[PDB]
């Protein structure tokens, strides 16, 4: 019926209530709560948590109309395992492979520490042969085999964000890797020819990369928004807070694009005094940061020994609402970059991506498997 989709970060919890359109999905229903009870993507204070979730499970509810007990929740890719497996059924009859056969084959992949939180199939092969992208409504005699990619996160995360869900008087229908979201947000030439997604929310920065179709693998990194705040707090000698907010209003991650004549003034933390900074001078600071960021970024494509971008560079998340960062990426290497923001309205916001594209991971299993 309807789509409710949570997103669990360490700024703002996130929820979106969407509708099944033929071309795509319709958000009729969205809320927003910022939070401390959530630090580096995982729970800081189960307490606090659990009631930005409720807080923001209700301001959806009620903006959307509908009275939400179910809802999918998005995992981000920390403590995750993305590998490939395959597994086969049998037959003893003519069978017209249907949406069930494609379900039974691939929870036997959903088989210690970990959990498989996700199967996707990447080809199948029919009677031991017949190797095609679809299976459904063909006919089967001996056998129905899938070669599909997996995705296990710890145990600890996925109890405890799904206790603390569940602690709001809602349901957890499924569970979705961020690594498997980000496909949403790409272009089928994008998954095709090696695209690299990078999430910088606020604590955490997520970097999956998608090649051929289908993810490849992920991880993430320890250095995001907060710590671009951090940083011009300390250059600007001033609060957290109206760090933040000039972030907000004037952060800019290019310096050679910053404006001069664009001032503001900053009041000073050890004195009841006031500085006058220009957008420029932020943008020092800003893209310093922003810089150590997508170094970080590279190292973890080169563990992951995920050299070739030729899919491009795809950036989103709430930090990348700064101004410059196409700019600044797209100056350290050399492959088409953009900022992807949600086309839906209401959602128009990068920070969106993940809650949205969790929706649509739903819609595509329910789909499968039907
Ligand atoms: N307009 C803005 N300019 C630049 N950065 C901004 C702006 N708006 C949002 N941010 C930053 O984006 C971050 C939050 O975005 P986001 O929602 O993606 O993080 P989160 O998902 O809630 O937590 P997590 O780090 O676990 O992903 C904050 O650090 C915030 O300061
Ligand atoms: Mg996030």
């Amino acid at each position: 019926h309807y789509y409710v989709s949570i997103d669990i970060g360490s700024s703002s919890v996130k929820t979106i209530v969407g509708e099944k359109f033929h071309n795509g999905i319709n958000v009729i229903g969205t809320g927003q709560t910022y939070t401390s009870g959530i630090k580096n993507g995982l729970i800081d204070d189960f307490d606090i948590a659990r009631q930005a979730i409720k807080d923001t499970i209700k301001k959806a509810s009620i903006a959307s109309g509908v009275d939400i007990k179910e809802v999918f929740l998005k995992l981000p890719i920390i403590g995750t395992e993305v590998y490939d497996e395959s597994n086969e059924i049998d037959f003893y009859e003519d069978t017209e492979i249907n949406g069930s056969h494609i379900e039974k084959v691939l929870e036997g992949i959903r088989e210690q520490e970990t959990e498989v939180i996700n199967v996707f199939p990447i080809r199948f092969i029919v009677d031991k042969e017949n190797e095609v992208s679809d299976p459904k409504e063909l006919i089967a005699r001996h056998s129905l085999k899938v070669e599909a990619g997996v995705i296990a996160i710890q145990k600890s995360i996925l109890i405890n964000m799904i206790k603390c869900v569940e602690a709001c008087g809602v349901d957890v229908l499924d569970v979705y890797s961020d690594a498997y979201n980000y496909g949403s947000i790409l272009t089928a030439t994008e998954k095709e020819l090696g695209a690299c997604v990078i999430d910088i929310g606020e604590d955490v920065t997520q970097v999956a990369f998608y090649e051929r179709g289908e993810l490849v693998d992920a991880d993430s990194i320890e250095m995001a928004g907060r710590d671009i705040t951090d940083d011009i707090a300390q250059g600007l000698n001033t609060s957290y807070e109206t760090a933040e907010k000039v972030k907000h209003q004037y952060g800019h991650a290019f310096y050679d694009s910053a404006s001069d004549q664009d001032i503001f003034t900053v009041e000073q933390v050890d004195s009841d005094e006031t500085v006058q900074y220009t957008q420029k001078d932020l943008s020092d600071f800003i893209e310093a940061r922003v810089e150590e960021i997508f170094f970080e970024v590279f190292d973890v494509l080169q563990d992951l020994g995920l050299t070739k971008v030729n899919g491009g560079f795809i950036v989103t998340g709430g930090s990348a609402n700064l101004l410059g960062v196409k700019e600044l990426l797209s100056d350290m290497v050399s492959e088409k970059v953009r900022i992807h923001t949600p086309s839906q309205m209401g959602i128009r916001k990068p920070e969106f991506s993940s809650a949205i594209s969790t929706i649509s991971s739903s819609i595509a299993f329910d789909e499968l498997l039907d």
